[PDB]
């Protein structure tokens, strides 16, 4: 059982990272990550619906171009302020680093738990050059890395759904703007 | 015209439309969704492979206590562990999902371009005065909706290569829990 302090130490930060993500672990925040992409994807989806229907009335009004000379240019000047493509990207990117650092926290944490236990076998061997030590110190100090990794998570995918909402209101104005 | 007119028109309007049919409505969506829900299943395998590393090195501990009369059995814990490389099948399997994940995103994405183009050509035909124009839009349209397909083509081999690896590890981890037992 974990007894040098250094290995109390690592334990409980083990312990932090196991009691903050839970009994379901970071396959449960895999599964969030993979719900923002549903969410990305929509999105993508109603923003390019708007675009199509633009481009469909503008053709429409092609029939007699001169007439609608005016009508054509807000329908221009529309799908060029609706060029919010960088706001998807940006939301792209955002979910991107939100999947790097929950595959680094579990590869981090595993990491941490693994060495705490190679940690204490080598000192119920009494094989103690500080290798016990130097293991229980890897530990924590991945354990730490995890925990880094979690805190980048929630800032990138708080991001996430605030861009996302800002982005799907500019998107159903647009929409609303074209239904009448 | 005021439709898909031009000969390259026609052609750039039919391969949108069978990628439209071939996948069918709310296609990506749900593609999408698919190879997600099989990177869960992944991590959830590479969960039960660190939770079977953790019951090996459980053991050893437990074992420890008589290091003299249980040496062999030790021995045994320090192979089993290191004689996995099953670790060598998860990141391959990883590998492959990603693949899927970013061809299916770049079909998406480039289906999303074919559609703009084909209409911005036709708008710049029906302008009259920029013809040339009207024709680099319906060839971009032609181009992104064939790579759309590739697309298709390369993320249903890496999901199949996948769906292969995954059974395996199942069955080798499977196996791993019960050799503890």
């Amino acid at each position: 059982f974990p007894s040098t302090e250094e290995e109390k130490q690592a334990d409980k930060a083990i312990k932090d990272i196991e009691n903050l993500i839970g009994e379901s672990g970071f396959p449960e925040l895999i599964e969030n990550v993979c719900s923002l992409k549903h969410e990305y994807t929509l999105i993508r989806s109603d923003f390019y619906d708007v675009i199509t229907k633009i481009q469909n009335k503008k053709i429409s009004l092609m029939k007699n171009s001169h007439n609608n000379r005016n009508k054509i240019r807000e329908l221009v000047q529309l799908q060029n302020n609706l060029k919010i493509g960088d706001e998807l990207d940006k939301i792209m990117g955002c979910i991107d680093t939100a999947e790097q650092e929950i595959r680094s926290a579990a590869f981090f944490f595993d990491e941490a738990k693994e060495s705490l236990k190679e940690g204490i076998i080598k000192r119920l061997e009494k094989s103690k050059n500080r290798a016990a030590s130097q293991l229980s110190k890897k530990a924590l100090n991945r354990a730490e890395d995890a925990l880094r990794c979690l805190e980048n998570y929630s800032s990138k995918k708080g991001e996430a759904i605030g861009r996302r909402s800002f982005i799907k209101e500019v998107v159903e104005q647009a929409k609303n703007a074209l239904s009448k």
